[PDB]
């Protein structure tokens, strides 16, 4: 009964990403910082979709990353919608009514699919912008999530109408491998995520979507409005890190995991003392 609500775990969602393991242990060390709530990671969530199930189904009490163009178009299944504020807002009331679920406001950065070529590649050719690769698109290989090209809504189909290009080649696979892959000369274009501290290291061009195909992806927390009535210190525990953690800083933290070495809940750890728990 509800007198044993405070001896519950919280199951805290990660999906498979350095960046979702990263931010679903430095939201359970915050919470732990500040209650006497037990919290354990259930990591290696597949995809947005395996999220949502997850939440419905009591897999997980928090779903610790979901990002609003991801969302919008794959679980809700409404047009993408390109204006950041409208589409956060469209996806926080559909959430709440459709699912009771409570999808909170920006932890602060988005994580965007990217078109990304070598600096060699655009500095040769003068590319900016992904309306300047469409002459070159039959002689690009593009490397791409392992996720992406299955999208029915804001996928390869529908980039290829709005921008009228095909690749001469695409090629699946995991997303942490597009990095090297562009890097090596594997690929010759790849669509990577935004946050991802490799971008900078590797010395990658990301090129600007200038007719706005995708819709923002900028990340939150997701948590069952359940969850909330029953340990209602959580909601106030989790506004401390909204609009805390913007994309260069969400880019160096990606780094440390996979270019540093280090293990996600360190990175966390590390970067809560740097900050002392958000309030000093
Ligand atoms: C964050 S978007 C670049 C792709 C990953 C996802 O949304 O599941």
């Amino acid at each position: 009964g509800l007198s044993a609500a405070a001896d519950q775990t919280i199951k805290i969602g990660a999906q498979s990403m350095s960046e979702s393991e990263i931010i679903a242990s430095m939201l359970g060390q915050l919470i732990e910082h500040h209650t006497d709530l037990k919290t354990t990671t259930i990591k290696n969530l597949g995809s947005n979709a395996v999220q949502q199930q997850a939440l419905m189904n009591g897999e997980i009490d928090i779903a610790a990353t979901r990002y609003t163009g991801t969302a919008l178009t794959g679980t809700l299944r409404m047009e993408p919608e390109k204006d950041p504020d409208k589409a956060l807002a469209l996806t926080q009331r559909e959430f709440k009514k459709r699912y009771d679920l409570k999808w909170y406001d920006s932890y602060g950065f988005d994580n965007t699919y990217a078109f990304t070529v070598s600096k060699e590649l655009a500095d040769q050719y003068h590319l900016e912008t992904v309306s300047d690769v469409k002459k070159w698109a039959p002689q690009l290989k593009l490397g791409v999530d392992n996720y992406w090209m299955k999208l029915k809504g804001n996928g390869y189909q529908d980039f290829t109408k709005t921008y009228g290009m095909t690749f001469g080649g695409t090629y699946p696979m995991q997303i942490g491998l597009v990095y090297d892959a562009v890097k090596s000369g594997k690929m010759d274009i790849v669509l990577a995520y935004s946050t991802d501290g490799r971008i900078k290291s590797y010395g990658l061009k990301m090129l600007k979507d200038d007719k706005q195909f995708f819709p923002p992806y900028d990340c939150s927390p997701v948590v069952p409005e359940k969850v909330l009535k029953e340990h209602p210190e959580l909601e106030g525990i989790i506004k401390k890190m909204l609009g805390k953690i913007d994309t260069a800083t969400m880019q160096e933290l990606n780094y440390e995991v996979d270019g540093n070495l280090k293990e996600p809940s360190v990175v966390a750890k590390e970067y809560l003392e740097k900050h002392r728990y958000f309030e000093s």
